[PDB]
């Protein structure tokens, strides 16, 4: 769906 953020690290949500 895009791109998400956590552990200081963005990477794909789900597409």
């Amino acid at each position: 769906n895009g791109v998400c953020c956590g552990y200081k690290l963005c990477h794909p949500c789900a597409g």
